[PDB]
C-alpha cells in the first residue's frame, strides 16, 4: 500500500524536497516531499 508519513526529523521547513527526500532516504527507505511546497515534510513507504 502506498503509505504517506510525517517528517519531524528534519530540521524545521521544508528548505527543499530533495533535501527532505535525501535526509529521509538516507535514515530510512521512504520517499519524501513536502505538501505543496515548503510547508511541511512527508515521507512515503509501503505499509
Amino acid at each position: 500500500r502506498t503509505c504517506e508519513s510525517q517528517s519531524h526529523k528534519f530540521k524545521g521547513p521544508c528548505a527543499s524536497d530533495h533535501n527532505c527526500a535525501s535526509v529521509c532516504q538516507t535514515e530510512r527507505f521512504s520517499g519524501g516531499r513536502c505538501r505543496g511546497f515548503r510547508r511541511r515534510c512527508f515521507c512515503t513507504t509501503h505499509c
